[PDB]
């Protein structure tokens, strides 16, 4: 059936290292759930960036992946959480996307009890059980009782 | 008939930056005619006792930056906020007019076009976006940057 | 009560509103204790910006001011604390300087529930009492209860 | 003849990905050039972390890494590098260790025209040919003409 498509944004691909070896295994878990990943790193490789106006078209393109997206999987490891991804989850959540985020980190940064991170961050997930659409590890992803799952299945 | 402002800031998390640093910049706003939507102190009535408080305040800033008619932005720090961030977003989905506020004189990017992020400057145009750009409490009420014009069509 | 020589150390340089606003209040609360403040962006507003040494000499001119100090009261507010700060916090633990931390931003941001910050910037404390050196509001600090007011007594 | 000692400071060890996939390859790239590599995320995997007293016992541990190490190699990836990192490095540069730096980050983000960072992070290197101790990936850390090499063989 038409697989549906996850924006998969990260501040991973402005380190040599990051880009090599963490996306690829994070693309590899969401795709063996049927995923249609648009991972912009990949998307953007070959940008003519002698122009000037580079900038501004890749902005222009993040844009337009984002709102044709049908989620967002966010990765939002860091203190605090890359600008970048945070633009982008804003932009899925007005957007009434599937908002999916992830954070493998374990530091604790925030000024409420109720979430790990700036409560702005939840603000497109329930009020009760948001914890099914964090997900805290790659090997997480894969859990048909986590919320990723469940969306694909209706 | 005036216009509403969303003033989208990080220094509520401070006493003193709350204090010290946000008035001046509500007082610039509002010389200009403007109705400004600060979310601090929007929300000083919340019940902050209460477990879901967060969860109110997130609703609440999401109301008010889709019944807004423009964000104000202040991205200062390395990197700037992250609930700033998101609600800038929010305001570019929604087709919001976008100001940015930057006092900070690091350059912190990706790119040699911009001074961030190229996508905090996805919701403004290619070219005159610096005219959305503002670099001091006192540049606010400039007759010649994008707030004052936005105002007078 | 001696009039000892606090480095200042802080982030608010690097934003006019910030610099002109927030430091000011903190320069006199400490000289309200007699102390004699080093302010390091005052301190080296005299270096010529015009040209491009200007970085080497002042991070050196830092470096010399965290040496002959007699203590640092390091404003460690933001996620994450300032980067500059921090190194310079970790020349004076390793200098032996009297240690002072200053954080009103109520978010806290750790790897761990021991410290409201990363365990690393606390490595300069006793391991109980550490809460008298560390500083939550401007009002704060003056008390004679906490370690400043009492070091320069010592 | 003791083996030289380099201290890999990194905030690799808070997420569970990027210390099982981003450390180990670059202890490689450090053991391959004949240097004992202490990494404190696995220096400390023996402390009992069901104690509330750890997060004192890590940050002495590293404290005492850091005076008994020969050299200091800093991950100072991140906007802006991590806390912990920079206390490290301001700790190895007052007690006189040698410095490297290591950053494949290609976004830029400082106050000066120098330096890609915070010109605190270089107060220890020399005024010229600082770059020769800066490296920008993991295959850059074996050259022979870069300042570790030349480090260890006098
Ligand atoms: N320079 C950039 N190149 C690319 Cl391909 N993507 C970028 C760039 N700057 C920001 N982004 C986008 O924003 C996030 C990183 O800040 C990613 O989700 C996405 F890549
Ligand atoms: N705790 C918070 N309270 C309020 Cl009223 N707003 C918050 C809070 N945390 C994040 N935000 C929102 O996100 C930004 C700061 O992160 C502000 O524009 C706005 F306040
Ligand atoms: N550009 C800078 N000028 C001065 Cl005077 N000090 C600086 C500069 N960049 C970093 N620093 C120093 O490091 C910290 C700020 O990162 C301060 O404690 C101290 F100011
Ligand atoms: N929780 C921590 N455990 C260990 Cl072993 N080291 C830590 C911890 N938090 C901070 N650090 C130290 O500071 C840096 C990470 O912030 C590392 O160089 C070193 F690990
Ligand atoms: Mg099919
Ligand atoms: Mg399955």
């Amino acid at each position: 059936m038409k697989r549906k498509i996850i924006y998969l944004a990260s501040p991973y691909g402005f380190s040599q290292q990051q880009k090599t070896l963490l996306l690829p295994p994070i693309v590899r878990a969401l795709e063996a759930l049927g995923i249609e990943v648009w991972e912009p790193f990949a998307r953007n490789n070959q940008i003519d960036f002698s122009q000037a106006d580079w900038a501004y078209r890749v902005a222009q393109a993040d844009l337009q992946d984002v709102k044709n997206c049908d989620g967002i999987f966010a990765v939002v490891n860091g203190t605090p959480p890359d600008e970048g991804v945070m633009v982008q989850l804003g932009m899925a959540i007005a957007l009434n996307k599937a908002i999916f985020l992830f954070r493998d980190d374990f530091r604790r940064c925030s000024d409420n009890e109720r979430y790990p991170l700036n409560l702005m961050l939840f603000a497109g997930l329930p009020e009760i059980g948001w914890e099914n659409y964090y997900y805290t590890s790659v090997d997480e992803i894969q859990s048909h009782d986590k919320a990723l799952y469940k969306w694909l299945t209706g």
